[PDB]
């Protein structure tokens, strides 16, 4: 969804429900 940063999904931001 969108995505702009380096990835915004690895371990911390990983998640679509809440995150």
């Amino acid at each position: 969804s969108g995505t702009e940063a380096e990835t915004e999904n690895f371990v911390h931001p990983t998640g679509s429900s809440r995150s």
